[PDB]
């Protein structure tokens, strides 16, 4: 999906909890490449790509992280997942 469009979704919906690619709530579980591969459901087990696993967790929530299905459009969810994947894979945080 469109990482550049996803940056705007991130600023509007994710930066209060994840400024800098970190995690204000659960500090280990950051948005950096190494942390994602260790802790993000589906991606950590190899059964999902990074981008799919991010999209799933944004849509459905996890733990203390709220769900965004019904709050964000399909394209916005897909695009923010692409932003996370691009930021992490290319070490841009
Ligand atoms: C604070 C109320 C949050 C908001 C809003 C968003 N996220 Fe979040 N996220 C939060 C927590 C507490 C956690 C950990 C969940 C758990 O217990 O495992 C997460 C996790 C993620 C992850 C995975 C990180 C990892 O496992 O290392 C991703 C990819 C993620 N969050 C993305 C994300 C996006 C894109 C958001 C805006 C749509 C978003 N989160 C909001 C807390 C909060």
């Amino acid at each position: 999906a469109d990482a550049a469009a996803g940056a705007q979704v991130f600023a509007a919906n994710c930066a209060a909890c994840h400024a800098g690619g970190n995690n204000a709530v659960m500090p280990t579980k950051t948005l950096k490449a190494d942390a994602l591969k260790t802790y993000l459901a589906g991606y950590k087990d190899g059964s999902k790509s990074l981008e799919e696993a991010v999209a799933y967790q944004v849509t459905n929530g996890q733990g203390a992280m709220p769900a965004f299905g019904g709050r964000l459009s399909d394209a916005d969810i897909a695009n923010v997942a692409a932003y996370i994947a691009d930021q992490a894979e290319n070490n841009k945080w």
